[PDB]
């Protein structure tokens, strides 16, 4: 006895936005939706200016949506230890734990290490000569190699760590014992990681988790150990996928790639752009419960009214950007939201930045001729995860 549609409204292609949004913002910017997962109804917010109140209000709650109960983009309901279900001022105590290490100044200090690395793996890269595989030579291994130094996991259980990452990426491929399962695993794994570190400290992130075990009575080890957990996932699989993205945007009109082989140095603004423009987000997102009355564009939202955001939405608002629907590397203004905002905007945000701008202007400089040796049709996107992105990318120069 309900008629409100289902979200996501249509299973995905590429990079490609569903036109509902575009529909949505000018007609109807604030729309009751079924989520896949939870019972009963969400607001989908689909505009900028609405997108920041439910982010940035201290009146909407991801510590409430731990429920559940409460609508969600995935099948298990969510972990109350994680770092998106605290509200502030808990939320603030944890980000402090680890927050340090990923301050844009302490970021900027990686960037020779980083840059040795993709260099090193462009390397063996053409070694193995064209045509190669972009995803194993760089998307994965590069990524995968930086967090593992970050955090002090030893790179050589990349393929248990990314087993484990990318089951919990899960929108529906997989079930909610089959998720709750590889949860247990990675808690005890993570767990067991810091461990390694009671009689032997570190000087990584791991290590200070390690101290904050015994040295901080207000952190619980639930939130400690979920907090390597998300830092892992989050520090591999983001930038994995989102450097197969910038260059499948690239290459499909070269145009683009060879605007960026002309001048290096635009590298940075249009991972900016490509970042407003990629749903590297697939839909929705972690969902907030209003706790009091509070007013978006169109609508009152109700204490215990949820909402979720499409951050790809709010970053193609016409209000906001001119020429939305069009990728343009010489924007004077780019206020996009591809890493959020409020309490829990990205904590990787200056690192995936790093991340990406070593990738491209590395590719950009040391192979003007790359082209995609593939066609666009046969593209292995992966299905059934929250995130997009490629499978694999075959390249020729
Ligand atoms: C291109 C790279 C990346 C993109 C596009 C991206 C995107 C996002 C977005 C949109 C959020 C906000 C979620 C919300 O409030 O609902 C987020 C949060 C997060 N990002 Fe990323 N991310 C990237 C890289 C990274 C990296 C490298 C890490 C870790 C090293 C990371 C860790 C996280 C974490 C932990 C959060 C949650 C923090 C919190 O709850 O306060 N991300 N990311
Ligand atoms: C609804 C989709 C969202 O996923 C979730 O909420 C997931 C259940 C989280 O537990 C994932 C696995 C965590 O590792 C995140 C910290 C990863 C980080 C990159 C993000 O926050 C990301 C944007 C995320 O919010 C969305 C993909």
């Amino acid at each position: 006895a309900d008629a409100v549609p289902a979200y996501p409204f249509s299973l995905p292609h590429a990079l490609d936005l569903d036109p509902h949004y575009a529909e949505l913002r000018r007609d109807e910017p604030v729309s009751r939706v079924r989520l896949p997962y939870g019972e009963g109804t969400a607001w989908l917010v689909t505009r900028m200016s609405d997108a920041r109140i439910v982010l940035g209000d201290s009146r909407f709650s991801t510590a409430a949506a731990t429920d559940p109960a409460t609508p969600r983009m995935f099948p298990t309901p969510p972990e109350p230890d994680g770092v998106l279900a605290q509200d502030p001022p808990d939320h603030t105590r944890l980000r402090r734990l680890v927050g340090k290490a990923f301050t844009a100044r302490r970021v900027e200090e990686m960037r020779p290490r980083v840059r040795s690395l993709v260099d090193s793996l462009l390397d063996d890269m053409v070694a193995h000569g064209s045509p190669a595989d972009l995803v194993e030579f760089l998307a994965v291994p590069f990524p995968v190699a930086v967090i593992c130094e970050l955090l002090g996991v030893p790179l050589e259980d990349r393929d248990l760590f990314r087993t484990f990452s990318d089951a919990m990426l899960s929108s529906t491929r997989l079930t909610a014992a089959e998720i709750q399962r590889v949860q247990q695993d990675f808690m005890v794994y993570m767990d067991g990681l810091v461990a390694q570190r009671r009689d032997a400290p570190t000087e990584d992130l791991l290590g200070a988790l390690a101290l904050a075990t015994d040295n901080d009575d207000h952190l619980t080890k639930g939130e400690i150990v979920n907090m390597g957990v998300y830092l892992l996932i989050a520090g591999h699989e983001t930038s994995v996928n989102q450097i197969t993205n910038l260059v499948h945007l690239l290459l499909t009109e070269r145009k683009r790639y060879e605007s960026l082989v002309a001048d290096p140095a635009l590298v940075p603004a249009a991972v900016e752009e490509m970042l407003r423009y990629t749903p590297l987000v697939s839909a929705g997102s972690f969902v907030r419960v209003a706790t009091e009355d509070v007013e978006l564009s169109t609508v009152t939202v109700r204490a215990g009214e949820p909402c979720v955001v499409h951050f790809a939405s709010a970053n193609r608002d016409e209000e906001v950007f001119d020429h939305a629907d069009e990728l343009d590397f010489h924007r004077e203004r780019n206020p996009h939201i591809a890493f959020g905002h409020g309490a829990h905007h990205c904590i990787g945000a200056q690192l995936g930045r790093l991340e990406l701008q070593e990738a491209l202007s590395a590719l950009v400089r040391r192979f003007p001729t790359l082209d995609l040796a593939e066609p666009v049709a046969g593209l292995k996107w992966k299905q059934g995860m929250l995130i997009r992105g490629l499978e694999r990318q075959i390249v020729s120069w």
